[PDB]
């Protein structure tokens, strides 16, 4: 089933962004704020066709929400995400918003939640292969987070992706692991390496990985490094992640609550490869210590 859309309904404002393919632009349809996915040259037709059976096989809270598609000429009509992207929430133009460990622990179970039925597709999984912050999308004040795919990845990628081996749904395992790390520290990983990405690809293929977090409880810290092990099959499944991600949200109170407070931004360069959280994980411990102690 697809919601056909005429064109002439569409009004086309400003231009959005440009992917691998195809032009995205604002726009506006039955009284809404949407986005539109138009053809520029009549060679990315068939890409056009890959992306519209893909987006319309698909549904779940967590994945961005096809409204529709134009066939003359091919568009597609997608949900807005006024937030934009969580790389811009991270490390977007000042002012950037106020977050806390509950928003970055909440943006993470969510990301799992759509990542895990993604996976979960039949007869065919299907693996996102490119789980980064510029492909995650917020919407509801910053509050719900949607996965996308815009079609540089190599911070996030999985080292058999890179090695050329033939990999599994276990690569966005470790993407999701190296955005855990991002939204708990505010930093880029690998940012400090620099230069051509593949001194990045050198560096992960040689075993580095993001620095070691200061105070970070425990079941976190373990939940993170089994996420980028070497060993695809040694890293947690999706569901496991989720699960496991559900259980700890108990201990993450306030992620409804959305981003209204400005940020002051001061990123000191960590040494003896350990970094201070962005998040503050005091009430964390205050809360388990209720339950366990
Ligand atoms: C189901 C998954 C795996 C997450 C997937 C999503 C996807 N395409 C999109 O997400 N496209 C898209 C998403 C958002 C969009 O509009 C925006 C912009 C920026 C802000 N708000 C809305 C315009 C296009 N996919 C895609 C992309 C290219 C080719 C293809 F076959 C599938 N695949």
């Amino acid at each position: 089933s697809l919601h056909m859309i005429d064109y002439k309904e569409i009004e086309v404002e400003e231009v959005v962004g440009r992917g691998a393919f195809g032009v995205v632009c604002k726009a506006k349809w039955r009284a809404k704020d949407v986005a539109i996915k138009q053809i520029e040259s009549e060679s990315e037709r068939k890409a056009f066709i890959v992306e519209l059976r893909q987006l319309s096989r698909v549904n779940h809270p967590n994945i961005v929400k096809l409204y529709g598609a134009c066939l003359n000429p091919v568009c597609l009509v997608m949900e807005y995400a006024e937030g934009g992207s969580l790389y811009n929430v991270l490390h977007g133009a000042e002012p950037l918003p106020y977050y806390t460990a509950a928003h970055a622990m909440s943006w993470c179970l969510q990301c799992s939640q759509g990542v895990a039925y993604l996976h979960s597709m039949q007869p065919k999984a299907l693996i996102h292969r490119d789980l980064k912050p510029p492909n995650l999308l917020l919407v509801a004040g910053g509050t719900v987070l949607k996965i996308c795919d815009f079609g540089g990845s190599a911070a996030w990628m999985a080292p058999e992706v890179f090695e050329g081996s033939n990999y599994s749904e276990k690569c966005d395992v470790f993407s999701w692991g190296i955005i855990l790390w991002e939204v708990i520290t505010r930093r880029k990983p690998f940012d400090e390496i620099g230069g051509p990405a593949f001194r990045i690809m050198w560096a992960v293929h040689n075993g580095t990985r993001p620095p070691l977090i200061k105070n970070l409880p425990k079941p976190i810290e373990s939940l993170m490094t089994r996420c980028w092990s070497k060993d695809p099959s040694q890293r947690p499944s999706m569901e496991e992640i989720v699960k496991i991600m559900t259980h700890l949200m108990r201990y993450f109170p306030g992620a409804d609550e959305p981003l209204q407070y400005p940020c002051q931004h001061s990123l000191p360069p960590g040494e003896d490869g350990r970094v201070e959280p962005y998040v503050d994980f005091a009430e964390f411990y205050r809360l388990w210590s209720v339950d366990h102690g």
